[PDB]
């Protein structure tokens, strides 16, 4: 691995894919699914998800959801990340 876009961001994409979440999944819900891997940092990993998600919303890979389920809810858009 000489070039990865953050294994935490790749984990977020696939985490929301595991749940589906048509309405959007809270950062707390995504965190609970993301901490189930042994390589995941249980300490500062919540900040790593917070920043990975936010960067993916900036790349139009995730859609920022607010109000319906939680304050910071998030879901998949498309493979628009690289396209």
């Amino acid at each position: 691995s000489h070039m990865q876009p953050g294994k935490y961001s790749q984990l977020v994409v696939e985490t929301i894919r595991r749940l589906g979440e048509r309405n959007g999944s809270s950062l707390a819900k995504i965190y609970t699914e993301a901490k189930k891997v042994p390589w995941f940092d249980q300490q500062n990993g919540r900040t790593y998800l917070k920043y990975s998600i936010k960067a993916l919303v900036q790349n139009d890979t995730l859609l920022q959801v607010k109000g319906t389920g939680a304050n910071g809810s998030f879901k998949l858009n498309r493979k628009k990340l690289e396209g």
